[PDB]
Protein backbone atom coordinates (compact mmCIF):
# COMPACT_ATOMS: atom_id res chain seq x y z
CA UNK A 1 0.00 0.00 0.00
CA UNK A 2 1.37 3.40 -1.01
CA UNK A 3 0.74 5.97 1.76
CA UNK A 4 -0.68 9.16 0.24
CA UNK A 5 -1.51 12.50 1.89
CA UNK A 6 -3.61 15.14 0.12
CA UNK A 7 -3.16 18.69 1.41
CA UNK A 8 -6.06 20.76 0.03
CA UNK A 9 -6.15 24.53 -0.28
CA UNK A 10 -9.85 24.70 0.65
CA UNK A 11 -12.76 22.56 1.82
CA UNK A 12 -13.40 19.19 0.18
CA UNK A 13 -17.17 19.62 0.71
CA UNK A 14 -17.07 22.55 -1.82
CA UNK A 15 -18.54 20.27 -4.54
CA UNK A 16 -15.91 21.77 -6.85
CA UNK A 17 -12.08 22.21 -6.99
CA UNK A 18 -11.23 20.59 -3.66
CA UNK A 19 -13.90 17.91 -3.94
CA UNK A 20 -12.35 16.91 -7.28
CA UNK A 21 -9.08 15.96 -5.54
CA UNK A 22 -10.91 14.18 -2.73
CA UNK A 23 -12.97 12.15 -5.23
CA UNK A 24 -9.86 11.17 -7.22
CA UNK A 25 -8.20 10.19 -3.94
CA UNK A 26 -11.20 8.02 -2.96
CA UNK A 27 -11.08 6.26 -6.33
CA UNK A 28 -7.30 5.77 -5.90
CA UNK A 29 -7.91 3.42 -2.94
CA UNK A 30 -8.73 0.72 -5.52
CA UNK A 31 -5.19 1.09 -6.90
CA UNK A 32 -3.78 0.22 -3.45
CA UNK A 33 -3.43 3.65 -1.90
CA UNK A 34 -3.94 4.36 1.79
CA UNK A 35 -5.10 8.01 1.81
CA UNK A 36 -5.22 10.82 4.39
CA UNK A 37 -6.72 14.21 3.50
CA UNK A 38 -6.26 17.55 5.26
CA UNK A 39 -8.29 20.61 4.25
CA UNK A 40 -8.29 24.39 4.53
CA UNK A 41 -4.53 24.78 4.21
CA UNK A 42 -4.28 27.63 1.68
CA UNK A 43 -2.21 29.53 4.27
CA UNK A 44 1.43 28.44 3.63
CA UNK A 45 2.43 28.99 7.29
CA UNK A 46 -0.10 26.31 8.21
CA UNK A 47 0.54 24.03 5.20
CA UNK A 48 4.32 23.74 5.52
CA UNK A 49 4.42 22.02 8.94
CA UNK A 50 1.58 19.63 7.96
CA UNK A 51 3.43 18.67 4.77
CA UNK A 52 6.66 18.23 6.76
CA UNK A 53 4.88 16.01 9.30
CA UNK A 54 3.55 13.64 6.62
CA UNK A 55 7.00 13.38 5.03
CA UNK A 56 8.69 12.85 8.42
CA UNK A 57 6.20 10.07 9.24
CA UNK A 58 7.24 8.16 6.10
CA UNK A 59 4.35 8.87 3.74
CA UNK A 60 5.31 7.88 0.17
CA UNK A 61 3.49 10.67 -1.64
CA UNK A 62 2.48 14.13 -0.45
CA UNK A 63 0.11 15.99 -2.76
CA UNK A 64 -0.52 19.74 -2.49
CA UNK A 65 -3.81 20.52 -4.16
CA UNK A 66 -4.02 24.14 -5.34
CA UNK A 67 -1.51 26.83 -6.30
CA UNK A 68 -1.61 28.30 -2.74
CA UNK A 69 -0.07 25.05 -1.42
CA UNK A 70 2.57 24.81 -4.19
CA UNK A 71 5.32 26.84 -2.58
CA UNK A 72 5.18 24.90 0.74
CA UNK A 73 5.32 21.65 -1.23
CA UNK A 74 8.40 22.80 -3.14
CA UNK A 75 10.21 23.94 0.03
CA UNK A 76 9.61 20.77 2.04
CA UNK A 77 10.48 18.57 -0.96
CA UNK A 78 14.10 19.78 -0.65
CA UNK A 79 14.19 18.36 2.92
CA UNK A 80 13.06 14.83 1.97
CA UNK A 81 14.80 13.73 -1.27
CA UNK A 82 13.37 10.18 -1.06
CA UNK A 83 9.76 11.30 -0.47
CA UNK A 84 7.59 12.08 -3.50
CA UNK A 85 5.58 15.30 -3.86
CA UNK A 86 2.98 16.85 -6.17
CA UNK A 87 2.19 20.53 -6.66
CA UNK A 88 -0.19 22.47 -8.89
CA UNK A 89 0.18 25.87 -10.49
CA UNK A 90 0.71 27.79 -13.71
CA UNK A 91 2.90 26.79 -16.68
CA UNK A 92 5.99 28.28 -14.99
CA UNK A 93 5.90 25.55 -12.30
CA UNK A 94 7.48 23.07 -14.77
CA UNK A 95 10.75 25.07 -14.51
CA UNK A 96 10.86 25.05 -10.71
CA UNK A 97 10.42 21.34 -9.89
CA UNK A 98 12.96 19.64 -7.65
CA UNK A 99 13.89 16.08 -8.76
CA UNK A 100 11.27 14.60 -6.42
CA UNK A 101 8.28 16.74 -7.38
CA UNK A 102 5.71 16.26 -10.16
CA UNK A 103 3.67 19.30 -11.22
CA UNK A 104 0.42 20.00 -13.03
CA UNK A 105 -1.68 22.78 -14.46
CA UNK A 106 -4.94 23.53 -16.28
CA UNK A 107 -6.45 26.48 -18.13
CA UNK A 108 -9.52 28.19 -16.61
CA UNK A 109 -10.61 29.24 -20.10
CA UNK A 110 -11.11 25.55 -21.00
CA UNK A 111 -13.60 24.91 -18.20
CA UNK A 112 -15.46 27.94 -19.53
CA UNK A 113 -15.25 26.70 -23.10
CA UNK A 114 -16.78 23.32 -22.22
CA UNK A 115 -19.63 24.96 -20.28
CA UNK A 116 -20.40 27.28 -23.19
CA UNK A 117 -20.16 24.44 -25.70
CA UNK A 118 -22.61 22.33 -23.67
CA UNK A 119 -24.91 25.37 -23.45
CA UNK A 120 -24.80 25.78 -27.23
CA UNK A 121 -25.52 22.07 -27.77
CA UNK A 122 -28.91 22.07 -26.01
CA UNK A 123 -32.38 21.96 -27.60
CA UNK A 124 -34.42 25.17 -27.66
CA UNK A 125 -32.02 27.33 -25.64
CA UNK A 126 -31.48 30.60 -27.47
CA UNK A 127 -30.75 32.88 -24.48
CA UNK A 128 -27.99 32.02 -21.98
CA UNK A 129 -27.07 33.79 -18.75
CA UNK A 130 -23.87 33.40 -16.74
CA UNK A 131 -23.03 34.52 -13.23
CA UNK A 132 -19.49 34.86 -11.90
CA UNK A 133 -17.78 36.31 -8.83
CA UNK A 134 -15.07 39.03 -8.89
CA UNK A 135 -13.69 40.29 -12.21
CA UNK A 136 -10.22 38.91 -11.60
CA UNK A 137 -8.20 37.84 -14.64
CA UNK A 138 -8.91 34.07 -14.29
CA UNK A 139 -12.65 34.73 -13.87
CA UNK A 140 -12.76 37.02 -16.96
CA UNK A 141 -10.84 34.30 -18.85
CA UNK A 142 -13.37 31.66 -17.77
CA UNK A 143 -16.21 33.88 -19.04
CA UNK A 144 -14.43 34.62 -22.33
CA UNK A 145 -14.26 30.81 -22.67
CA UNK A 146 -17.99 30.37 -22.09
CA UNK A 147 -18.81 32.94 -24.75
CA UNK A 148 -16.46 31.27 -27.24
CA UNK A 149 -17.77 27.76 -26.56
CA UNK A 150 -21.34 28.98 -26.93
CA UNK A 151 -20.56 30.82 -30.18
CA UNK A 152 -18.93 27.66 -31.56
CA UNK A 153 -21.82 25.33 -30.75
CA UNK A 154 -24.64 27.83 -31.35
CA UNK A 155 -23.67 31.07 -33.07
CA UNK A 156 -27.34 32.19 -33.00
CA UNK A 157 -27.63 32.10 -29.18
CA UNK A 158 -27.54 35.35 -27.22
CA UNK A 159 -25.55 35.74 -24.03
CA UNK A 160 -25.53 37.99 -20.96
CA UNK A 161 -23.39 37.78 -17.85
CA UNK A 162 -23.23 39.41 -14.43
CA UNK A 163 -20.45 39.52 -11.86
CA UNK A 164 -21.20 39.60 -8.11
CA UNK A 165 -17.80 41.12 -7.19
CA UNK A 166 -17.25 38.43 -4.51
CA UNK A 167 -16.29 34.79 -4.04
CA UNK A 168 -19.00 32.51 -2.59
CA UNK A 169 -21.62 35.25 -1.99
CA UNK A 170 -24.58 33.01 -2.65
CA UNK A 171 -27.15 35.72 -1.91
CA UNK A 172 -25.74 38.13 -4.50
CA UNK A 173 -25.30 35.17 -6.88
CA UNK A 174 -28.98 34.30 -6.50
CA UNK A 175 -30.01 37.95 -7.13
CA UNK A 176 -27.78 38.17 -10.23
CA UNK A 177 -29.19 34.90 -11.62
CA UNK A 178 -32.80 36.05 -11.04
CA UNK A 179 -32.01 39.27 -12.94
CA UNK A 180 -30.79 37.30 -15.98
CA UNK A 181 -33.82 34.99 -15.68
CA UNK A 182 -36.22 37.96 -15.60
CA UNK A 183 -34.57 39.31 -18.75
CA UNK A 184 -35.20 35.96 -20.50
CA UNK A 185 -32.32 33.55 -19.82
CA UNK A 186 -33.34 29.97 -20.66
CA UNK A 187 -30.27 28.47 -19.00
CA UNK A 188 -28.06 29.68 -16.16
CA UNK A 189 -24.32 29.00 -16.07
CA UNK A 190 -22.35 29.28 -12.80
CA UNK A 191 -18.61 30.00 -12.75
CA UNK A 192 -18.40 30.51 -9.00
CA UNK A 193 -20.15 28.29 -6.41
CA UNK A 194 -23.53 28.19 -8.16
CA UNK A 195 -25.81 27.28 -5.19
CA UNK A 196 -27.52 30.70 -5.29
CA UNK A 197 -27.89 30.62 -9.05
CA UNK A 198 -29.33 27.12 -8.60
CA UNK A 199 -32.04 28.43 -6.29
CA UNK A 200 -33.02 31.07 -8.84
CA UNK A 201 -33.09 28.42 -11.56
CA UNK A 202 -35.41 26.16 -9.53
CA UNK A 203 -37.79 29.12 -8.96
CA UNK A 204 -37.92 29.74 -12.73
CA UNK A 205 -37.85 26.12 -13.95
CA UNK A 206 -34.66 26.56 -16.04
CA UNK A 207 -31.68 24.22 -16.25
CA UNK A 208 -28.19 25.04 -14.97
CA UNK A 209 -24.58 24.24 -15.87
CA UNK A 210 -21.64 24.44 -13.44
CA UNK A 211 -23.37 24.35 -10.06
CA UNK A 212 -21.50 22.87 -7.10
CA UNK A 213 -21.98 19.16 -6.44
CA UNK A 214 -22.67 20.09 -2.77
CA UNK A 215 -26.04 21.65 -3.65
CA UNK A 216 -29.31 20.15 -2.40
CA UNK A 217 -31.27 17.50 -4.30
CA UNK A 218 -33.76 19.98 -5.83
CA UNK A 219 -30.92 22.11 -7.18
CA UNK A 220 -28.84 19.12 -8.35
CA UNK A 221 -31.94 17.95 -10.21
CA UNK A 222 -31.75 20.95 -12.57
CA UNK A 223 -27.96 20.88 -13.15
CA UNK A 224 -27.33 19.23 -16.53
CA UNK A 225 -23.63 18.94 -15.98
CA UNK A 226 -20.49 20.66 -14.70
CA UNK A 227 -16.97 20.81 -16.24
CA UNK A 228 -14.48 19.36 -13.76
CA UNK A 229 -10.94 18.15 -13.36
CA UNK A 230 -10.33 14.41 -13.39
CA UNK A 231 -7.20 13.97 -11.30
CA UNK A 232 -7.42 10.17 -11.10
CA UNK A 233 -5.19 9.42 -14.15
CA UNK A 234 -2.56 11.81 -12.77
CA UNK A 235 -2.71 10.19 -9.31
CA UNK A 236 -2.57 6.69 -10.81
CA UNK A 237 0.52 7.74 -12.74
CA UNK A 238 2.10 8.93 -9.47
CA UNK A 239 1.64 5.46 -7.93
CA UNK A 240 3.10 3.77 -11.01
CA UNK A 241 6.07 6.12 -10.99
CA UNK A 242 6.75 5.38 -7.32
CA UNK A 243 6.44 1.63 -7.92
CA UNK A 244 8.88 1.75 -10.88
CA UNK A 245 11.30 4.24 -9.32
CA UNK A 246 10.63 6.85 -12.03
CA UNK A 247 8.92 9.60 -10.01
CA UNK A 248 9.89 13.24 -10.43
CA UNK A 249 9.84 16.25 -12.76
CA UNK A 250 6.73 15.16 -14.67
CA UNK A 251 4.66 18.12 -15.76
CA UNK A 252 1.07 17.34 -16.66
CA UNK A 253 -1.48 19.55 -18.39
CA UNK A 254 -5.08 18.62 -17.57
CA UNK A 255 -7.12 19.66 -20.60
CA UNK A 256 -10.16 18.91 -22.77
CA UNK A 257 -7.99 17.22 -25.38
CA UNK A 258 -6.57 14.63 -22.95
CA UNK A 259 -9.70 14.16 -20.72
CA UNK A 260 -8.04 15.96 -17.79
CA UNK A 261 -11.13 18.17 -18.00
CA UNK A 262 -14.40 16.22 -18.34
CA UNK A 263 -18.13 16.47 -17.62
CA UNK A 264 -19.83 15.16 -14.52
CA UNK A 265 -22.42 12.47 -15.35
CA UNK A 266 -25.11 14.24 -17.42
CA UNK A 267 -28.66 14.75 -16.05
CA UNK A 268 -31.57 15.14 -18.44
CA UNK A 269 -33.42 18.31 -17.45
CA UNK A 270 -36.68 19.26 -19.11
CA UNK A 271 -36.28 18.19 -22.73
CA UNK A 272 -33.32 20.47 -23.52
CA UNK A 273 -30.60 17.76 -23.26
CA UNK A 274 -29.86 15.91 -26.52
CA UNK A 275 -29.42 12.13 -26.22
CA UNK A 276 -26.00 12.48 -27.86
CA UNK A 277 -24.61 15.29 -25.67
CA UNK A 278 -21.71 13.19 -24.36
CA UNK A 279 -20.83 12.05 -27.90
CA UNK A 280 -20.68 15.69 -28.99
CA UNK A 281 -18.32 16.58 -26.13
CA UNK A 282 -16.21 13.50 -26.85
CA UNK A 283 -15.87 14.62 -30.49
CA UNK A 284 -14.90 18.14 -29.37
CA UNK A 285 -12.18 16.63 -27.18
CA UNK A 286 -10.90 14.61 -30.18
CA UNK A 287 -10.73 17.75 -32.36
CA UNK A 288 -8.69 19.45 -29.64
CA UNK A 289 -6.44 16.40 -29.23
CA UNK A 290 -5.62 16.42 -32.98
CA UNK A 291 -5.18 20.17 -33.31
CA UNK A 292 -8.06 20.42 -35.80
CA UNK A 293 -9.45 22.88 -33.25
CA UNK A 294 -7.03 25.21 -31.48
CA UNK A 295 -8.27 27.55 -28.74
CA UNK A 296 -7.00 31.08 -28.13
CA UNK A 297 -5.48 32.25 -24.87
CA UNK A 298 -8.58 33.46 -23.05
CA UNK A 299 -6.59 35.84 -20.78
CA UNK A 300 -6.04 39.53 -21.49
BR1 LIG B 1 -9.33 26.45 -3.00
BR1 LIG C 1 -18.87 17.80 -2.22
BR1 LIG D 1 -11.60 25.58 -10.77
BR1 LIG E 1 -7.55 4.64 3.08
BR1 LIG F 1 -2.84 6.09 6.08
BR1 LIG G 1 -2.66 9.91 9.68
BR1 LIG H 1 -8.71 18.43 8.03
BR1 LIG I 1 7.59 25.74 9.30
BR1 LIG J 1 -5.20 27.30 -4.34
BR1 LIG K 1 -4.19 25.23 -9.14
BR1 LIG L 1 14.01 11.50 2.68
BR1 LIG M 1 -7.10 30.18 -20.57
BR1 LIG N 1 -5.71 35.69 -12.05
BR1 LIG O 1 -16.61 34.63 -28.69
BR1 LIG P 1 -23.10 40.82 -20.92
BR1 LIG Q 1 -21.64 42.82 -13.98
BR1 LIG R 1 -15.78 42.93 -9.69
BR1 LIG S 1 -24.09 34.04 1.11
BR1 LIG T 1 -34.64 33.77 -6.98
BR1 LIG U 1 -28.07 24.09 -1.61
BR1 LIG V 1 11.04 7.25 -7.59
BR1 LIG W 1 -6.81 20.84 -25.39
Amino acid sequence: AVKVAIIASGQTNDGAFNAWAAEAAERLKADGADVQIRQGLADPTQAEPVIRQFAARGFDLVVGHGIDVSEPILRVATEFPDVHFSASGDATLAERLPPNVDGWTYDFGQLGYLDGFVAGSLRGVEKVGAVGGPQLPFVLATHKGIRAGLKAANPRASYEETYTGRFYDLQKEQEAARGLLDKGAQLLVATDDGRGLGQAAVAGDVPTIGVSAAAGADIKAVNITTAKLDLLPTYQSYLEQIRAGTFGRRFDVLALGNRGIVLTPITAVGDVVPDDLQARVDALSERLASGELRLPNFFE
